[PDB]
């Protein structure tokens, strides 16, 4: 049990230290920026209430997927297709990072 | 095929070997903890039966996605958003582990 | 253009050669076995038409997600939760493999 | 922050550098090809407008998932199942690439 906590602590330190790498920071900011753009687009173009635009943006960008909503306009549909690849590009970025930071 | 059988067993041994690594155990406990918290949160704030709160918690945390349900309250939606990122955080954790154990 | 095809060919050979690794074979068989069990369970317990039980099994095991259907019984719900982790375990398996076969 | 700006630019350079690797180009062409085929298949067999066939093709091939639609015909369902595995096959491809370029 004490080992659990010590391991947990060492791992948490390593996670917080990751928030120090400038490339991880960029990816993070880019992600926030992407989530904000999505929130703006869906509230504007699809008329979704702000909190629902972020929710759709989050579930869509993370590949979780929305359970009922889907863009109603052709403009929304196109944006979403593009939004999704941006999301995949970001994930690969993080993955590429975790791939380099491990092989150094 | 004995050959096939032997390969499976070797793999299974390597799997159970991971369930011994402390870091993997932490990650595992944390996801169960996360699943429980989720099950609790959705039972309370969204008022789902426990089994349906666990289900939504699972399909949501793993990025599988629910086919019909989605948080009705603002609290539920905000929680779900953070929940998903915890899930991503956890998966990166397991992945980093799998990329550290290869070396 | 000729390079495209040559690269494409070399990559395809490498993919087919992967179908030779006994561990990849096991993971593959395990996956088929898992998809068959799912197809049987959902058709039986949830009364889904066979082709729909496989479809749900596939979209669920791959994290794609079903757009409308979800287990109606508590038995189905429990099985699905477990089904999902089996699926994640298999994915990590493949990933672990692609991680070793690259660092040899 | 110039520092932040410089980091971004370095990363962007490394991204465009990948769009030069032949193997990555193949993988990319193959997914576009796959997306087109999907868009075509769902337009015909399921009778969706092209933009809705592309959308379902995308959300399906990336594992994001559609919130309401799903193939109505048996042909559509069988195709979708194989489509998803092509998608998994493609992602493993990009991943293997990202794990070969690290070394
Ligand atoms: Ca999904
Ligand atoms: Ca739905
Ligand atoms: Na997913
Ligand atoms: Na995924
Ligand atoms: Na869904």
């Amino acid at each position: 049990m004490l080992s659990f906590l010590l391991t947990l602590k060492r791992m948490l330190r390593a996670c917080l230290r990751a928030w120090k790498d400038k490339e991880f920071q960029v990816l993070f900011v880019l992600t926030i920026l992407t989530l904000i753009s999505g929130t703006i687009f869906y509230s504007t173009v699809e008329g979704l209430r702000p909190i629902d635009a972020l929710y759709f943006s989050v579930v869509t960008l993370t590949t979780v997927g929305a359970g009922n909503f889907e863009p109603q306009t052709d403009f929304g549909k196109i944006f979403t297709i593009l939004y999704i690849f941006i999301g995949i590009g970001l994930v690969f970025g993080f993955i590429h990072k975790l791939a380099v930071n491990v092989q150094l």
